[PDB]
């Protein structure tokens, strides 16, 4: 997206949480025409900021806007269970285009948090002998279920072949998913390593795995 | 108040169907600033048509809007599996109103049907170090999405340890999934082999993998 909002935001009930929107001179910051929407998944959204800071009718005031140079700010005050959704930012242009950004979902922590357990494969020999050089990243164990997967081929970003699957919540109440990279078995010879970078709550970790002579 | 949208429409592949979205005369019959939006599950939405007809970039022709009266209505021709999503309509009001619709769910019928590629990886060099044992069965290109997942250590099933993600539709239009089974690194020495036994609409896929020699 053009406009760059945080992946994910969390609180506990009755905890505040701020969520950024970040755009450029010719959007965000050139008028004052920034709104957000409200998604509860699988439901039709609802706008509840215009002009930066507006209120549309019966929008409660725990939620406001602002707005500072390029980057425009929601504040959801006094969490309660109905604000655990995704948001999405949105800005005019400067050719009265629009601007959307990515969103962030917005978690009422409904229990512990818990950091993801990582694990990155390399191909296995059989996939290997059929000529591809899968690689698979397991990601268990996390909570709040949002996370945001990058890969990069030695130290270079790599979107292509990237495929990600919706976390599921597991017989632990936890969430799993897995992150896999479609590469030929030249591709994955040629580089020097690739990795897995996964982020989750605010926080990255990374795993790197490389070809061996076995 | 919503805009009123059928709550589910379909059609076949390569033919045309038409959704509505009817408002009143002071928003979808005031003025020509109707959108439309496609969604697939747990992502991000995509505008599709603004100010009633235009398409952004890189949004195929397939698509068009139009409207007549209170009623706004988007035809997509030529369906394709990457159609079946959900879709909502919106207009502006007036006081900075923006109404959105309740959104129609368009199903792409009689998609083909497609086994799971199934790889087996066994556990990691680094998670071995880690004193863990980690395989996973990686499920994907698979249509309908739906599988069930079987272990076995040796000849034998295993009864403990699984878990396997909800299938999650991924940018190919089909679906993915993962099966994990923890094991620690004694387990997976001191048998033979493991397997991962995936059932997908009466058809069973099985993989093997076996402690490395090297
Ligand atoms: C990922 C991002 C995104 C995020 C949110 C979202 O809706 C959120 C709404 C509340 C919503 C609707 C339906 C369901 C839920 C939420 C749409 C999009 C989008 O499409 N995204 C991809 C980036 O492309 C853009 O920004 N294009 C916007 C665009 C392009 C060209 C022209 C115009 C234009 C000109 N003049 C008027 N309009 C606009």
């Amino acid at each position: 997206s053009a406009l760059t909002q945080p992946p994910s935001a969390s609180g506990s009930p009755g905890q505040s949480v701020t969520i950024s929107c970040t755009g450029t001179s010719s959007d965000v910051g050139g008028s004052d025409s920034v709104s957000w929407y409200q998604q509860h998944p699988g439901k039709a959204p609802k706008l509840i900021i215009y002009e930066v800071s507006q209120r549309p009718s019966g929008v409660p005031n725990r939620f406001s806007g602002s707005k500072s140079g390029n980057t425009a700010s929601l504040t959801v005050s006094g969490l309660q269970a109905e604000d655990d959704a995704d948001y999405y930012c949105s800005s005019y242009g400067g050719d009265n285009n629009l601007f959307f950004g990515g969103g962030t979902k917005v978690t009422v922590l409904g229990q512990p948090k818990a950091a993801p357990s990582v694990t990155l494969f390399p191909p296995s020999s059989e996939e290997l002998q059929a000529n591809k050089a899968t690689l698979v990243c397991l990601i268990s164990d996390f909570y709040p279920g949002a996370v945001t997967v990058a890969w990069k081929a030695d130290s270079s970003p790599v979107k292509a072949g990237v495929e990600t699957t919706t976390p599921s919540k597991q017989s632990n109440n936890k969430y799993a998913a897995s992150s896999y990279l479609s590469l030929t078995p030249e591709q994955w010879k040629s580089h020097r390593s690739y990795s897995c970078q996964v982020t989750h709550e605010g926080s990255t970790v990374e795993k790197t795995v490389a070809p061996t002579e076995c």
